[PDB]
């Protein structure tokens, strides 16, 4: 059933973002395709963090996280492929709420306070309450992830 | 903060599906942009159901649900816009696990057993365990939803 899920999801296009946090002083983040809005009242957003890889731990142990929306495919690859210690060496960033890194190449971001975490199977649902949101750049090319690739939309 | 979420999400492209169930004999479904894979072991998928509109209730009160993947934008509009009583009159469908409707124009679908429901703010996270998955059609044009519109991918 695992390979059934992967085969169908491979052809199921999903928006991508880079979630980050300041985990006891360590700047960390990751490319995710599970980001969404969950609730409006209260205003909550969520993503799924892999428990087997320990991706849930930083968010569970930090009071805040940032969701970075970017159209730079290089950034998505960095925050998926490169060693954790190397990720924040190559990119321009500033610190935001709780010291969470805001990526310079983001056209928008959300600052969230950790609201809840719910372990369900081999992932944890990380839920943040939206404290602030920013649209920094109005001209961007939104990407979606499908079949290991990052596509632009035909046509806008 | 609600309008902050909406403004950012309006420019955040998301895959779309139509989840259905057989709710005590009533065929129901809805267009969702919150469908994703949650866990591989166990094999779990999820979507978010609006508690204020009562969209969570049918899934909570049924043992199974089906996730329909389709490239027919007319179907997405039916299962978003049209009255509940009218939806299954206009489309070809067959009954699957627990009587859940499988849409004929789906290029793939998943049959899931309700595994858990978790209320978080004004939505419930509906989690199903994948019992079976099918890829019926190999030639399709995957869509993503952004800014009230359904886009194809540039270019594949
Ligand atoms: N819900 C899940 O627990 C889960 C897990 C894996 C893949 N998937 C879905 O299946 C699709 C295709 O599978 P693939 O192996 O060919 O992935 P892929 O598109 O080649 O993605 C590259 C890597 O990122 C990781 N990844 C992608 N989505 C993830 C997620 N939802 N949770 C944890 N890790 C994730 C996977 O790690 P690993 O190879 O180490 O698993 C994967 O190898 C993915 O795009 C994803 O939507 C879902
Ligand atoms: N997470 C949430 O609770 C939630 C709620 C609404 C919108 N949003 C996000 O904000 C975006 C733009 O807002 P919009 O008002 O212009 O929506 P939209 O794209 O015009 O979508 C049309 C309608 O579908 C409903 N809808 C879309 N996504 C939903 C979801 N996640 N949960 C429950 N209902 C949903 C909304 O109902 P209503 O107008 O009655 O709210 C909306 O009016 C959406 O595309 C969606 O991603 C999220
Ligand atoms: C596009 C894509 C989507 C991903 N989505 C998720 C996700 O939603 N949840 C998750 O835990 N990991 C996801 N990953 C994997 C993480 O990005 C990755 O495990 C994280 O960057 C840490 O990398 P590492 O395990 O090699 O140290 C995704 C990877 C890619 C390529
Ligand atoms: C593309 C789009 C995505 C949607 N995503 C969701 C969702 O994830 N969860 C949800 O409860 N409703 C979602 N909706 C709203 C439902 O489709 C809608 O409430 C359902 O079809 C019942 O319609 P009704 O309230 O007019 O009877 C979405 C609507 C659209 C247009």
């Amino acid at each position: 059933m695992a390979e059934v899920i992967k085969s169908i999801m491979r052809k199921f296009p999903l928006g991508v973002a880079i979630v980050t946090t300041n985990w006891k002083g360590e700047l960390v983040g990751m490319t995710v395709n599970t980001f969404n809005s969950l609730s409006l009242n209260p205003p909550l957003v969520s993503f799924f963090a892999d428990r087997m890889k320990g991706n849930d731990i930083p968010y569970k142990e930090s009071k805040y996280f940032v969701v970075n929306f970017t159209d730079n495919e290089e950034l998505f690859n960095i925050f998926a492929l490169k060693p954790v210690k190397e990720r924040f060496r190559e990119i321009k960033y500033k610190e935001g709420i709780g010291g969470c890194p805001i990526l310079y190449d983001s056209y928008a971001y959300i600052e969230a306070k950790l609201y809840d975490t719910i372990d369900v199977g081999d992932h944890s649902i990380i839920v943040g309450e939206v404290i602030d949101g920013y649209q920094i750049r109005d001209n961007f090319t939104p990407l979606v992830y499908m079949n290991r690739k990052y596509y632009k939309l035909s046509s806008l």
